[PDB]
């Protein structure tokens, strides 16, 4: 009533809606400010008036299903928003106010309380419902008494009554970490706040801390700047989001009380930043392959993900002063203006974030250049980022082993990731829409590009594996050049190949050996699943003669390359054929929903054009070796493998390589301990990944053993001839 909690509630007001910072002559707040209205008027208009009715709310009258409880909640936290905020035409409304609180009450008593039991997720009832509880208090805190807030929050004790555990209602509870740790605080910092428990506050900081060390083993953020969860999932771009997102949202708070956190262990922070999220921000799109099955959210495409994200970085950059506050704030500044396809400001929820925004663009004080070229092996979470600041294009080789599952299809979600990191590969360049509009729900899930796959059909039901080998990693040179293999067996053991990839600055050489299938289904390789734009049409060559593509797959025998050639060369691709190989390539409007991929999305029809590339498998011991060269003209593209037409060093079923004479660079993998004379220069002699560069007459050396994790003397791996 008026204490020191209810100051720390203000500040938490502050940040969750902002309504002090709103101004009506800002374009972008009033914008905000103009979707609240309509979403408070829609449930205002659709709640039941009627006598002892049984929902609020129709389209969430399912009490049985989860979601119905958090999205009921959701809409009283909309109304408690802007009951406060005085430039709303809802400000201090008598019927507003007494339905919040009149909506409370009935929630109450007939569907979410103590005497209840978890129905349906558990998330609902510990985190999504308690957080949006929570905040309705804090924001009408002065139109409701204490004892009705301790009433209200009570049931989120019952639930939630530990902050190291959750589900520690039902029978099988569990700790606590990362992402949905950082919710833990979101509810029982804030239900701590309103019920004026100081016990409460202080143990729940005391386990938040636990987000601020590293690890080297199970879900958390690795050294090496992976970030794994649900045990053992590559998921930087989803529950690192929440973290985040999240925890730059509860420090401002949680800094005031009498229980701050140490400037020290927020210094771990910065880490996450520049380790393992900056590099998954190519353009302001966040790396699909770090997000698991948030990609087959229709809302949820891979710039608007980036958003999260960026917000929780400028919320910290505030928190920040001198150097680092101006780093961060810049980071923020560049990414976001290098972002010609998505509106930033579209995901930026409260007055107090546009406010920041804003500030930050127009700050002339806070620099804004291009973000320099960059490689992270993120080795844990076996997946690899690659960035040319000259060239302009991203690179992403999604894979997984024996220490992390391939893909995550949970809660109905993302029902045909089978082969996504399968040695999938994503090209980030001039066509920043390209994994958005649709692309999810309508790419051909058989043949995702760089995959070797048969063609037997996969059914929704099926769930993720981890694969039987460890030899599964990448070598890192340096940030312009590294090497990566897969040790490959499909999901029913019928088909093997040895993957490796080969990074080379402004190219990346993909090498396949020792293919082989067991089954009768037929086998190939996606060169590529191109989604086209209508608008920057593509001419295509196969070797060099202008091509037309149709829906029908056309076979082109012979083939030494490929180009796409659009008007636009920072979006043009070529594939050069170390030997001429048997390819086939299509043109074609694919269909898709959403529904296909995600139960809970939307049934209405999507669609995009492809343009598929495959090369076919029909006997033991077949093989694949072509050169990906993307960003250049056509006559560039020519000249470049007329120089490449001997970079293939080897590529075998225990030797793959090949060299950059241009750059005096060697990408070599070996999968036996035999002795190998590379180039008659030097000899390679231990199973396992390298990245070699020649400098005058002494050689830089990166070696990388995935199956123990290890590099290792040079001596070891390495003999100069
Ligand atoms: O962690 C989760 O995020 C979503 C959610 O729907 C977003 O509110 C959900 O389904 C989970 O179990």
């Amino acid at each position: 009533v008026k204490d020191t909690y209810t100051d720390r509630l203000d500040d938490w007001n502050g940040i969750i809606a902002g309504n002090q910072y709103y101004d009506s002559k800002n374009d972008q707040m009033a914008k905000l400010n103009q979707e609240l209205e309509g979403k408070v008027a829609d449930s205002l208009s659709s709640i039941s008036s009627q006598a002892d009715r049984i929902y609020l709310w129709e389209k969430f009258s399912n009490y049985k299903t989860s979601a119905n409880l958090t999205a009921t909640y959701r809409k009283l936290e909309e109304m408690a928003k802007q009951v406060t905020n005085p430039s709303s035409r809802y400000y201090q409304d008598e019927t507003v106010v007494r339905t919040v609180r009149d909506s409370m009450e009935w929630m109450h008593k007939h569907v979410y309380n103590s005497e209840k039991s978890i129905v349906g997720n558990w998330w609902d009832y510990e985190i999504g419902t308690p957080r949006a509880i929570n905040n309705t208090l804090s924001l009408m805190k002065e139109y409701f008494s204490d004892e009705e807030i301790k009433k209200y929050t009570d049931v989120i004790e019952k639930f939630v009554p530990d902050p190291e555990h959750f589900r520690k209602t039902t029978d099988n509870p569990f700790k606590a970490l990362g992402g949905n740790l950082v919710d833990m605080g979101r509810v029982k910092v804030i239900a701590g706040l309103l019920r004026k428990d100081d016990q409460e506050i202080s143990s729940t900081i005391r386990s938040i801390e636990q987000v601020f060390k590293l690890v080297d083993q199970g879900e958390g953020f690795y050294q090496d700047g992976s970030y794994i969860d649900h045990t053992n999932v590559a998921y930087t771009g989803a529950y690192g989001n929440v973290l985040i997102d999240g925890l730059s949202q509860l420090l401002p708070v949680i800094q005031k009380t009498k229980n701050p956190i140490d400037k020290d262990k927020m210094q771990t922070m910065y880490h996450w930043i520049d380790k393992s999220f900056a590099p998954l921000l190519v353009n302001g799109e966040l790396m699909d392959m770090s997000r698991g099955r948030s990609i087959s959210r229709a809302n949820s495409e891979g710039h608007v993900a980036a958003v999260e994200v960026l917000r929780g970085i400028h919320r910290i950059a505030d928190m920040s002063e001198g150097e680092t506050k101006q780093r961060l704030q810049s980071l923020v500044k560049t990414i976001v203006q290098s972002d010609s396809y998505y509106d930033v400001f579209k995901n930026l929820k409260t007055y107090k974030d546009i406010s920041l925004m804003q500030s930050l663009l127009s700050d002339a004080g806070v620099a804004s250049v291009p973000r320099t070229s960059y490689l992270s092996a993120f080795n844990k979470m076996d997946k690899t980022a690659m960035y040319n600041a000259e060239k302009g294009f991203g690179f992403g080789l999604s894979l997984f082993s024996s220490r992390t599952l391939n893909y995550e299809h949970m809660n109905k979600e993302n029902k045909r990731g089978w082969y996504t990191s399968d040695g999938m590969f994503y090209l980030y360049n001039g066509d920043l829409s390209h994994y958005s509009d649709g692309y999810w729900p309508t790419v051909n899930p058989y043949k995702m590009p760089g995959t070797t796959e048969t063609d037997a059909k996969r059914a929704d039901s099926d769930t993720g594996k981890v694969l039987p080998s460890a030899f599964v990693g990448t070598s890192k040179l340096d940030d312009a050049n590294a090497t990566a293999t897969m040790d490959f067996t499909n999901w029913n053991q019928t088909l093997t190949a040895h993957k490796s990839w080969f990074m080379l600055k402004d190219k990346i050489a993909f090498l396949g050996s020792n293919i082989q299938n067991t089954s009768t289904d037929t086998a190939a390789t996606t060169i590529d699943q191109r989604k086209l734009e209508s608008s920057n049409p593509y001419k295509v060559y196969v070797n060099d003669k202008e091509a037309s593509l149709t829906e029908q797959e056309k076979d082109y025998p012979e083939t030494q390359s490929v180009f796409l050639e659009s008007s636009d060369s920072k979006k043009n691709i070529g594939y050069f054929f170390f030997k001429k190989s048997s390819i086939s390539m299509s043109k074609a409007l694919q269909k898709g929903a959403w529904k296909d991929i995600n139960e809970g999305q939307s049934d209405k029809e999507v669609e995009n054009e492809f343009l598929t590339i495959s090369q076919a498998h029909k006997q033991n011991g077949d093989s694949y070796g072509y050169m990906l060269i993307p960003n250049v003209d056509r006559a560039t593209f020519n000249q470049m493998i007329k120089e490449l037409e001997s970079s293939l060093i080897e590529n075998n079923e225990t030797l793959q390589s090949v060299y950059d004479a241009k750059q005096g660079v060697w990408g070599i993998v070996k999968y036996d301990d035999s002795v190998s004379t590379i180039s008659n220069q030097f000899q390679v002699l231990k199973r396992g990944v390298y990245t070699i560069r020649k400098e005058g007459d002494e050689y830089k050396i990166a070696y990388y053993n995935p199956e123990t994790q290890e590099s290792a003397p040079d001596q070891e791996v390495f003999k100069k001839l």
